[PDB]
């Protein structure tokens, strides 16, 4: 004759969470219908758990719920209402039914009581219905849109306010950004007045200039910086530590032979047979010839051709070789600025006449390493990249998908940086452009030239380093990057395998999932486009199996956590100190020999104002926001399944683990190596 309902509504603890507007709750089951009911009595603070009790129709088993707001009044501030989950128990069934949101209610929200569903699986076909509708929707609120035709999909949003709620910054991460960039024009006015009138004539002065930031610590390299051995243990635990291949040979344009190195090998060996015991490494930056930086110069194979104090800044497409020494160490042994050998590009190394020249061959490397760092292997390779798949899973995994709910705490946050990005950030005149050489409009064209080469299987770490020589510890010891990295690559890979075998019983139920299949098929298609001038980018058409979904979600979910923090939160330490990792150089390289003084190098480096800048952006890039979530941190996530709970658990206490283990290596290290710590590392990559 009649049904009770018991309602819980347990609001999200984010600010502006909370709602005023009326909200009233339709409820639908096997049996029929209710109308909708009034949930109106009390306060949806945010974080509250409040209780209603509602009389309607008996609709026997329930099947969905349908939350509707009013939208406010005429005095309402902010009607959007972010709800975690509703619990009912109805006075007729003996069951408590729980439906997850964890999603901001504008006007109307349904959701599905219980675990999550692929869409084959058996359900009422109202539920079926609601889903389709669902995935409509998103269609037309999520859309590609494209910087142009060489660069990854990206959200269509002319501003960050265009966003939907669901993936704009929470009120607390907008505020961490804001404040920053309020913070980082105070800091850079206040250093600017305090060293207005420096006489800058020595590294020593750069010291200054972090001096005060608050991040996190002086620098772990500015009391090293000049050391060959600290220089090359960068190449592994800094910043950038994607580059460096085991070398086999040496390149025919780089013709290192042992008499350039002999003085700087340890174990008895001369350099083929350093090379041939595994011990003789190389970066090679050939692809940044070309590059347009800031004010005209365009890099080529051999440099710069013979060209007031106009903002004139350069770059290099070095190669530089490196050796691991009898005590472990990478050390740097030559380098060649520019891609075409000859007199007027020779070979550099640490036995230089003139110490001065090796010092500023190693400024001419790392010059062109910030730029290749900060733009391909930062900003392409995480944020713009790993953009397409946040954008396909809206598009094309319904909420009540397991892989939708396994992503979202991963996927938050890229499109809100993104379109703030494209905006301030590395979009034209953003503080970017103040502070790379290729700023100014040649960063942008160097991405798409990288993202040409981009393939997923660059996402795979295990593949990665073992296809670049570099995994191997006997041979490359002290690679924390490495260690750490392939520890944590495995724990989500066995996260991600379990929760698959949850919902997958076997590949014909990856096959017959048409939501993964047009999520993947979208960012085929749409997402890492194979367009004109572009290798294969490796995204495949569809899935056909268990073991190919977890290998790409693996991919995925490790580049939007730890790869983003290695490569982003790493920027304090090897940028802080200007002179260890410059990103702007005012002259050309040498042509001769003979020539390098410290004031001629002090004037090819960055200005006082321009490493400034420098340190400001770092400041901006690296700041957690104080609502931050770490690798695994799972309370905000929808999941209900009991058995996908117990992976969760499994999941924590094996990041636990390997938590303790690199704080227990790390306590033996000169320098401890804490980017890839699990309470360090974000879900997601969010700025
Ligand atoms: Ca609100
Ligand atoms: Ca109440
Ligand atoms: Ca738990
Ligand atoms: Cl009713
Ligand atoms: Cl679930
Ligand atoms: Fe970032």
């Amino acid at each position: 004759h009649h049904a009770i309902y018991n309602v819980e509504v347990e609001t999200g603890d984010r600010e502006h969470a909370g709602t005023d507007a009326t909200i009233t709750i339709r409820i639908t089951g096997a049996k029929g219908r209710t109308d909708y009911l009034k949930l109106d009595k009390g306060s949806f603070e945010a974080g509250s758990k409040e209780q209603y009790t509602v009389q309607g129709f008996d609709v026997g088993d329930i099947q969905l719920i349908e939350l509707h707001s009013d939208g406010g009044g005429y005095w309402s501030g902010d009607p959007d209402w972010f709800v975690n989950r509703v619990i009912i128990i109805s006075s007729t069934q003996d069951r408590v039914y729980s439906f997850p949101c964890f999603r901001w209610v504008i006007k109307d929200m349904v959701l599905f009581p219980g675990e999550a569903t692929l869409p084959f699986n058996e359900v009422p076909a109202i539920v079926s219905e609601q889903r389709q509708k669902e995935l409509e929707q998103r269609k037309l609120t999520y859309q590609w849109d494209y910087v142009s035709d060489d660069m990854p999909g990206n959200i269509k949003a002319k501003t960050h306010d265009d966003l939907p709620r669901d993936v704009q910054f929470t009120d607390e991460k907008s505020r961490s950004y804001q404040e920053s960039r309020k913070a980082a024009l105070v800091n850079l006015g206040i250093g600017s007045l305090f060293t207005m009138f420096e006489n800058w004539d020595s590294y020593d002065d750069y010291h200054i200039l972090y001096r005060n930031w608050i991040l996190g610590g002086t620098p772990n390299m500015a009391d090293r910086w000049h050391e060959d051995r600290w220089f090359g243990y960068q190449f592994l635990n800094g910043a950038n530590p994607v580059i460096l291949t085991r070398c086999d040979a040496l390149p025919s344009n780089f013709p290192v032979t042992n008499e350039h190195v002999n003085a700087s090998l340890d174990r008895g060996k001369n350099l083929d047979e350093e090379i041939k015991d595994g011990h003789i490494y190389i970066v090679d930056f050939k692809v940044l010839v070309g590059a347009k930086s800031y004010g005209g110069p365009v890099l080529e194979d051999i440099g710069y051709k013979v060209p007031d104090e106009a903002d004139i800044r350069y770059c290099a497409a070095p190669l530089a070789l490196f050796y691991v020494n009898k005590l472990g160490h990478l050390m740097p042994i030559a380098i060649q600025i520019n891609q075409e050998p000859g007199p007027e590009n020779p070979i550099w190394t640490p036995h230089e006449e003139n110490e001065h020249d090796w010092m500023m061959a190693k400024f001419w490397l790392g010059v062109a390493e910030s730029n290749f760092h900060q733009l391909n292997t930062h900003l392409l390779r995480t944020h713009l990249t790993t953009e397409s798949f946040a954008l396909s899973t809206w598009r094309n995994l319904a909420s009540a998908h397991p892989i939708f709910k396994l992503l979202q705490p991963h996927i938050y946050g890229v499109l809100a940086i993104d379109t703030i990005g494209r905006k301030e950030l590395w979009g034209s005149g953003g503080i970017v452009d103040q502070s790379l050489s290729l700023g100014g409009g040649g960063h942008v064209t160097f991405m798409e030239k990288c993202f040409k080469e981009v393939n997923l299987q660059d996402y795979h770490l295990p593949n990665a380093l073992k296809k670049r020589g570099v995994d191997d510890p006997s041979k490359l010891p002290g690679f924390y990057y490495r260690d750490d990295g392939l520890a944590l690559w495995e724990a989500i890979e066995t996260f991600i395998g379990e929760i698959i075998a949850i919902f997958y019983k076997n590949d014909d139920d990856v096959k017959r999932d048409n939501e993964i299949q047009s999520w993947i098929y979208d960012v085929h298609k749409n997402g890492w486009r194979v367009n004109p001038g572009h290798q294969d980018h490796g995204v495949p058409a569809s899935f056909e199996s268990r073991e190919q979904l977890k290998e790409v979600l693996t991919s995925l979910v490790f580049t939007f956590s730890c790869q983003h923090a290695a490569v982003n939160f790493s920027q304090k330490d090897h940028y802080g100190f200007t002179p260890n990792a410059p990103a702007i150089l005012r002259h050309p390289p040498p042509k001769k020999k003979g020539e390098a003084t410290l004031q001629s190098i002090l004037s090819t480096l960055p200005s006082k104002s321009q490493a400034a800048k420098a340190i400001a952006t770092v400041y901006i890039l690296t700041k957690f926001s104080e609502d931050e979530r770490y690798l695994g941190n799972y309370s905000a996530t929808a999941w209900e399944d009991k058995d996908a709970l117990d992976a969760i658990n499994r999941f924590q206490d094996k990041l636990e683990d390997i938590s303790k283990k690199i704080k227990q290596r790390n306590e033996n290290l000169e320098v401890p190596y804490i980017y890839l710590l699990p309470e360090r590392i974000p879900n997601g990559t969010a700025i």
